[PDB]
């Protein structure tokens, strides 16, 4: 029942993706949008179902076709999200809030909470979304976006680029340390927090230019309105995180968390970091996934095993597959 992960694009050239077949349309009542401007934009152009509920294969196809996200990155991100936020029996994932549209729920402690669920995939120090502690981890936030604009003005000549990314990533960390007593910055989120800052430079820049300089009109169009610029061409080749090394080198951090009070950031030696990427995969499967499904029945175990094989297809060569359910 779970479809096979799509393979890479047969033709990965730049092309018009804001085309007649994929027009932007406003949200209808019930349409779900969430913390990811990429998926949101794909849904609002009909690369994904416009109500924001999709299969993993639909998501992989959409991120490749609409933005030229590369295949391994698409597979890893999509199956990680599906394993912790999606319905494994119906093969459906919400790109935002929890919804009955993903079908009958599995037993607790699984939450099938969509991408909005804090602490499974989604986490703190996002760029244009607030921390979950402050009440809303998914809607566009104007104040946070205006800080992104200010950091683009100060470090990118008015454009968002990897230098801006390195300064803003660290600012959002510092602000969470100072204000969120529950701030968590370990393991999966420690990786995605750096990766996500490269995506506007690598994937929201029109592919005919591909110069890594994102202007603020296009930025607002994607980040707030889920809308491709008029005449938007996708990137001219598959990519995801290239340049993340610049973001890390700007302000190298250790994984850690506040310990129930502000300004109490405490390094966690059990966390993976960029020196142990295989450990991040192993903890995601052995701890995060297994904690949601500690003792699955037969149909759920088979769906878990299938999606865990698919997830491993997106893991970088050199890691070893782990089997929490045999
Ligand atoms: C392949 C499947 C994808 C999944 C499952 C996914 C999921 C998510 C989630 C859950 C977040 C919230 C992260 C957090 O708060 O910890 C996020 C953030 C983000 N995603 Fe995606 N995403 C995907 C692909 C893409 C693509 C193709 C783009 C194209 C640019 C993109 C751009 C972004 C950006 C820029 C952010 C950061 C938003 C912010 O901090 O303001 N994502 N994604
Ligand atoms: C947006 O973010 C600001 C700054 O962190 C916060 O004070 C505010 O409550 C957030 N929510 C809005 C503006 O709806
Ligand atoms: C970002 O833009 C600023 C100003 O144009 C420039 O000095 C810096 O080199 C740029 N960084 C990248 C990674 O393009
Ligand atoms: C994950 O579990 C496998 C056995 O299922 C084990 O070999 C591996 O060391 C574990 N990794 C962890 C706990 O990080
Ligand atoms: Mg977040």
């Amino acid at each position: 029942e779970p479809g096979l992960p799509p393979g890479p694009l047969e033709n990965s050239s730049a092309k018009l993706v804001n085309d007649e077949a994929h027009p932007w349309k406003p949200l209808r009542p019930g349409d779900i949008r969430g913390p990811c401007p990429g998926l949101n934009t794909l849904a609002s152009h009909g690369y994904l179902p416009r109500n924001g509920v999709a299969t993993p294969a639909q998501i992989i196809n959409a991120v490749q076709e609409g933005f030229n996200f590369d295949n391994k990155a698409a597979i890893f991100a999509t199956y990680a999200a599906h394993l912790v936020d999606g319905n494994l029996i119906t093969d459906l994932l919400s790109i935002g809030r929890k919804t009955r549209l993903t079908g009958p729920d599995p037993p607790p402690p699984a939450s099938v909470g969509g991408l909005n669920e804090h602490g499974t995939f989604e986490g703190d120090a996002s760029m244009t979304r607030g921390d979950a502690f402050f009440g809303n981890n998914h809607d566009f936030n104007e104040t946070l976006f205006e800080q992104l604009v200010d950091y683009s003005n100060r470090f990118g000549g008015g454009k968002y680029n990897l230098t801006v990314a390195g300064e803003l990533r660290f600012k959002r960390i510092q602000d969470s340390i100072a204000t969120n007593p529950n701030f968590s910055f370990v393991d999966f989120r420690f990786f995605t927090a750096y990766a996500e800052t490269t995506f506007p430079a690598n994937l929201f820049v029109d592919g005919r230019r591909d110069d890594g300089q994102l202007d603020m009109d296009a930025a607002r169009s994607f980040f707030q309105f889920s809308r491709m610029p008029d005449d938007f061409f996708r990137a001219p080749s598959p990519r995801s995180v290239t340049g993340v090394e610049v973001v890390v080198q700007a302000h190298p951090m250790q994984p850690g968390r506040n310990v129930g009070k502000i300004n109490s950031y405490t390094v966690d030696p059990t966390s993976s970091d960029f020196s142990t990427p295989c450990l991040m995969y192993e903890k995601f499967v052995n701890i995060t996934v297994k904690s949601l499904y500690p003792n699955p029945t037969v149909q759920l175990r088979k769906a878990l095993n299938t999606n865990l094989d698919f997830l491993f297809q997106g893991v970088a060569a050199g890691c070893t597959q782990v089997f929490p359910y045999g």
